[PDB]
């Protein structure tokens, strides 16, 4: 009903990889407008990572991390 939906994780890290550089992370809905979910999480240099939410891993760092 909107069109603030907008897909800007373009691509996601599909190979495994755990940084301890994590603060903080953001989940952004996907909606009608994109077909998948977008995790994304923040490090502490200000840096930003795209993951994808099939991935067994990336659940696990939503997860351990929360």
């Amino acid at each position: 009903s909107a069109k603030e939906l907008r897909c800007q994780c373009i691509k996601t890290y599909s190979k495994p990889f755990h940084p301890k550089f994590i603060k903080e992370l953001r989940v952004i809905e996907s909606g009608p407008h994109c077909a998948n979910t977008e995790i994304i999480v923040k490090l502490s240099d200000g840096r930003e990572l795209c993951l994808d939410p099939k991935e067994n891993w990336v659940q696990r760092v939503v997860e351990k991390f929360l």
